[PDB]
């Protein structure tokens, strides 16, 4: 099975572009990264940047989580993101998803070794 780190890439990295490039890009994400499988993922954050720089989140503010860990980062300074969110009459196969860019801070849990993502827990 997929790692905790290999599943966080999957589903949230995206530093081929710079911001969400059309309306139609959480439908096309959402299906290139396999979370369209057996249901439509309702909701789902893509972040904009570099690796590196997401992994370095880790290393910088840590603050509760929503589920009350401790173990979860608010990067310092706010990063391209595109939420994707699944749309009232989506259903099946096909799943229809409103694609919403915007620049903040994310809020991500970490753990292991190396102590990477492992989670995406908001962004602000």
């Amino acid at each position: 099975k997929e790692t905790a780190a290999a599943k966080f890439e999957r589903q949230h990295m995206d530093s081929s572009t710079s911001a969400a490039s059309s309306s139609n890009y959480c439908n096309q994400m959402m299906k290139s990264r396999n979370l369209t499988k057996d249901r439509c993922k309702p909701v789902n954050t893509f972040v904009h940047e570099s690796l590196a720089d997401v992994q370095a989140v880790c290393s910088q503010k840590n603050v509760a989580c929503k589920n009350g860990q401790t173990n979860c980062y608010q990067s310092y300074s706010t990063m391209s993101i595109t939420d994707c969110r699944e749309t009232g009459s989506s259903k099946g196969p096909n799943c229809a998803y409103k694609t919403t860019q915007a620049n903040k801070h994310i809020i991500v849990a970490c753990e292991g070794n190396p102590y990477v993502p492992v989670h995406f827990d908001a962004s602000v």
